[PDB]
């Protein structure tokens, strides 16, 4: 098997011209989303190996059938606004992997203040110019590629990995082949 258009990575019809080596689409909401950034070590490893020839991009989607999803999206944009990802981030992924509280775009915001941004920041960043540029892009990401499948990754807005659960029952052959899916890919332009 050596990625035959499909197995380890599809191709999608419509590309977007400009779009990141590695387009990164996950929410605080999927099984993957924990277990992708935290127990894997997928996203420290492949950092690791981060050639300057490869922009891998990290976006949040917007269709969890979680209304607050979509907000869920604005606290991607709102953290990498205030960095505080890593701090709401935590009691973010934990409320959703395990506590369901996290059901509300009301409920972001409560883990959201938790990190000391009161309202009157958030409220002010998401108002600001910046942080709702990064709120378009991300809307526009998603709509962009479309989106389809959490987790999902779409290299230079042209080839599309597919983890739909592999379970090849090898997480070491799986680090090993992705860090290549994106080594390789890197090397179509």
């Amino acid at each position: 098997a050596q990625y035959e258009d499909g197995k380890q990575y599809t191709t999608l019809e419509k590309p977007v011209a400009g779009a990141p080596q590695v387009l990164e689409f996950f929410s605080f909401f999927c099984p993957h989303c924990y277990q992708f950034e935290e127990v894997l070590h997928i996203s420290d490893n492949v950092k690791k190996k981060l050639p300057e020839g490869v922009k891998m991009t990290k976006y949040h989607v917007n269709f969890m059938g979680g209304d607050l999803g979509k907000d869920l999206t604005q606290a991607w944009a709102v953290a990498m606004a205030l960095g505080v990802e890593d701090k709401v981030t935590v009691p973010l992924f934990e409320g959703v992997q395990k506590t369901q509280t996290i059901r509300s775009a009301s409920d972001i915001r409560d883990v959201f203040i938790n990190a000391g941004i009161k309202g009157e920041e958030y409220d002010a960043a998401w108002n600001s110019f910046v942080v709702k540029s990064l709120v378009a892009q991300q809307e526009k990401a998603a709509a962009d590629v479309q989106l389809r499948g959490v987790p999902a990754m779409f290299v230079n807005g042209k080839y599309q990995l597919n983890p739909q659960g592999m379970d090849t029952s090898n997480m070491d052959v799986f680090v090993q082949q992705y860090a290549d899916t994106v080594k390789y890919l890197s090397e179509k332009k």
